[PDB]
Parts: structure tokens; sequence; C-alpha cells
């Protein structure tokens, strides 16, 4: 079911929250070959996550469930904020600007945060 795809696409987000937050360990620790490896673990996450989402949303589209249109569609917009501030988060990783990556990781964490009601709302409506 729909319902049953979106608790799959739910757990696929849980596991990028995890590696994240060991990402996020490892950065502070200077440990800079596992964060590489985490960068990548979490790019292929999110490439899943992101694809999953687009077929939830499609399917809701076809089922004509409006109100859970509605909610993917800003969801999905959200997601792609923090895809976004991502990517930046790789380029900085890539030119040595621990900075900068310390900025889009602290923003990846709030957009993410705010992005969890909708979340809620969605397995709801579905
Ligand atoms: O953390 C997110 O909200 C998703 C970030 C993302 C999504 C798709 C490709 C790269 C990063």
């Amino acid at each position: 079911s729909v319902k049953s795809e979106y608790a799959e696409a739910a757990a696929v987000g849980q596991e990028a929250v995890a590696v994240f937050n060991t990402m996020k360990a490892a950065f502070q620790n200077g440990d800079k070959e596992a964060v590489a490896q985490y960068l990548a673990r979490l790019a292929s996450l999110y490439t899943r996550h992101e694809e999953l989402l687009n077929r939830i949303l499609e399917k809701a589209r076809r089922e004509g469930n409006k109100e859970a249109v509605t909610l993917m569609n800003e969801f999905t917009a959200t997601f792609q904020t923090g895809k976004s501030i991502f990517n930046a988060m790789v380029a900085a990783f890539k030119n040595g600007d621990d900075d900068s990556f310390e900025s889009y990781l602290q923003a990846l964490e709030k957009v993410t945060a705010k992005g969890e009601t909708l979340a809620d709302q969605i397995a709801k409506a579905l």
C-alpha cells in the first residue's frame, strides 16, 4: 500500500539521520576518511529517499488523494532544501572549508527538524 511504502521511505530517512549524526561526530573529531565514506553513504540514502517520495507523491496523485498530494508537494520541496544544503556541504568538504561545512551541517539539522511535523502528517494522510 502507499502507506506501507511511506513507512519504508520513513525508515530510509531515519537511516540517513543515523549516518548523519555519526558523520557529524567524525567531522568534529577530524576523521576525514570516515567523513568521506559517510558522505558517500548519505548521498545514496538521499537519492533513495527522494525517489521513494516521488513514487509516493505520484501514487497519491493517481489516487486523487488531494490532502496527501498537498502535504507531499510541500514536503518534497523542503526535502530539496535539505538536499541543496547537503550538496553544498559535500563541496565544502572537497574544498577543505571547515567553516562552511559547520554552517551547512547546522542548517541541514534545522531544516530537517522543521520538516518533521509534516512528515508525521503525511503518514496519517495517505
Ligand atoms: O537531507 C535531506 O533533506 C535530503 C538531502 C539530499 C537529497 C537528495 C540528494 C542529495 C541530498
